[PDB]
């Protein structure tokens, strides 16, 4: 009875040599896209202050979560969750470090490389009063270890603020299917499903980063995934290919239509 479009996008953070790639000219496009879409809610990765404000004010009808990942304020790369201001009610929500401490602000964490974080939101349909949670973050690319108990650690803190109740995380893993962490929370006590692997209808391409249409689409790896408790039922998911003309980000936004039990 509770039916949402979510997705997961890294939007490439704002840097000058980008050039013709940089954030000022994907800025409208972006916020066209989920306008366009419809996306009733949105985890991004890799957006950095000034970014998260254009989102804002190019996204009205939403509304933004998150703190920067250096000081838990507005320094540092966001992983925010955006979502329809008029569809959903936020009843608590927070930002926590990947780290053996993730209360430790700007707290780095085993194998990192990088700061890491994720953001979460207990969300409430306010028209059907179902409840639900959303789990928006941005895994390290070298640190193993790491990856693997970020892992564990998000599972802990889904069980912790929503228990056994929906609840979709979503986010840039710097991963593929193959690697242990996609099977460290796949192959978890708690079950997680990859929206991916489960829609019952895929459109769109295979791939999620493809570096601004610089690397050839048999080439390209999916490191980017949805992923949902077993009572969630994923009707299709949709990853639409990049155009090297209207180029939105080096990666691919990944949909999907779900649909809460």
């Amino acid at each position: 009875k509770t039916d949402v479009r979510w997705a997961t996008f890294n939007i490439r953070y704002d840097n000058p040599q980008d050039s013709l790639n940089n954030w000022q000219y994907r800025k409208d496009r972006v916020c066209q896209f989920i306008k366009d879409h419809e996306l009733d809610i949105v985890g991004m990765q890799e957006v950095l202050h000034n970014q998260f404000q254009d989102l804002r004010a190019g996204l009205p009808e939403y509304d933004g979560i998150g703190v920067g990942r250096d000081d838990g304020k507005t320094a540092g790369e966001y992983a925010p969750l955006f979502y329809r201001k008029d569809k959903y009610e936020v009843l608590d929500s927070n930002t926590f470090w990947l780290a053996e401490n993730p209360d430790s602000v700007g707290m780095m964490g085993w194998d990192a490389v990088c700061v890491r974080i994720a953001t979460w939101a207990k969300f409430k349909d306010k028209a059907t009063g179902k409840i639900f949670m959303a789990v928006n973050t941005h895994f390290d690319h070298v640190g193993e270890e790491a990856r693997r108990q970020s892992a564990l650690l998000i599972i802990r803190k889904i069980k912790e603020i929503v228990g056994e109740r929906p609840a979709v995380v979503t986010g840039d893993f710097n991963v593929t299917d193959a690697s242990d962490a996609y099977e460290t929370i796949t192959t978890n006590e708690f079950v997680m499903k990859d929206a991916y692997k489960t829609a019952a209808r895929v459109t769109g391409v295979d791939y999620t980063f493809h570096d601004f249409a610089r690397i050839p689409a048999e080439d390209c790896e999916k490191i980017d995934f949805i992923f949902v408790t077993p009572q969630v039922l994923v009707k299709s998911c949709e990853i639409p290919a990049e155009v090297p003309e209207a180029l939105l980000s080096d990666h691919n936004p990944q949909l999907a239509d779900l649909e809460l039990e």
